[PDB]
């Protein structure tokens, strides 16, 4: 662990919290669960919230891994943002089978309402639908859209709100760091959309999984997001290839710009365990030692 906490300093600076991605199997191992409770506030399951852990045959739930981190994180004093319901990716066979729309709506509601109401008032936020939009900024066509149609998207955060309404509501996604990207006016404008006929959207997740020099251009597609006028915005996976303390600062200062951004999520502590490893993403290195970036996060804040 870091002797200074990047979640303490940003709380500091009037924010929410510093987080990171992590489970069970991380947490059981290395020096992880050290560094998560020394240095971060916040934790996001990596996978035992994903439907393909929670049901992964219909109506025969699995919360052995989301229990566990749940139970960590209270007892640890770490908020919690739930990692998704709806999702076409780590989605089981049976349910990616079924063409018939009434069928799929209850079996996405059911999902939505078994996994929410077991943890309500335990969650701080829920990306509640994940990667929903293409890269030139029409809606990504899953089984979800296919069978159930656009209405998927208000459904499934109407059903949320129902289960738990003391959870902030999140449509997340990736590619939204150029201001000037298809997908990043897209979301805004359709957000606003949305929010204008009554669908429960809290907040825009952007995920943020940069490539080297990208940072800068956050600086200007965070304020962009913001303008959607969702109560919150969150940089909520972030990592980037080569981990330059210049890319890191940016984002950081991006967030303190704006003041609807309530925290940051970094997908992972230590570069090995990182799901692109080989460009040694993150802030820890592979002897779990705290890297440039985190201490010029620091010293910014």
């Amino acid at each position: 662990a870091a002797a200074q906490s990047v979640d303490q300093l940003i709380d500091a600076r009037g924010k929410v919290y510093f987080g990171v991605a992590t489970d069970q199997n991380r947490l059981t191992t290395g020096k992880n669960a050290a560094i998560i409770q020394a240095d971060f506030g916040q934790v996001t399951p990596e996978n035992s919230m994903k439907w393909d852990a929670t049901e992964p045959s219909q109506g025969n739930f699995n919360f052995a891994g989301a229990d566990y981190l749940v139970n960590w994180a209270q007892q640890n004093g770490k908020l919690i943002r739930g990692h998704t319901l709806v999702w076409h990716s780590q989605l089981p066979s049976w349910v990616v089978s079924i063409t018939d729309k009434n069928t799929l709506t209850n079996v996405m509601k059911n999902h939505i309402t078994t996994i929410m109401t077991r943890y309500i008032g335990k969650i701080r936020a829920w990306d509640v639908v994940n990667e929903a939009f293409n890269e030139d900024g029409s809606l990504r066509q899953t089984v979800f859209n296919n069978v159930i149609g656009e209405d998927y998207i208000p459904i499934a955060f109407r059903t949320a709100r129902a289960a738990d309404p003391n959870a902030k509501l999140y449509i997340n996604d990736y590619n939204l760091d150029s201001a000037s990207k298809p997908k990043t006016s897209a979301i805004v404008k359709r957000v606003k959309k949305w929010r204008a006929a009554g669908v429960p959207i809290d907040g825009i997740g952007s995920q943020t999984h940069l490539s080297a020099g990208q940072g800068a251009s956050i600086d200007a597609a965070l304020p962009n997001l913001a303008s959607a006028g969702t109560p919150e915005v969150a940089i909520t996976e972030l990592d980037i290839a080569g981990a330059t303390s210049t890319d890191y600062v940016d984002v950081v200062n991006a967030c303190l710009d704006v003041d609807s951004c309530i925290g940051i999520t970094v997908w992972g502590v230590a570069d090995p365990d990182s799901w692109r490893a080989s460009t040694t993403p993150l802030l820890f290195d592979g002897n779990f030692n705290p890297k440039p970036a985190y201490n010029a996060i620091v010293q910014l804040l």
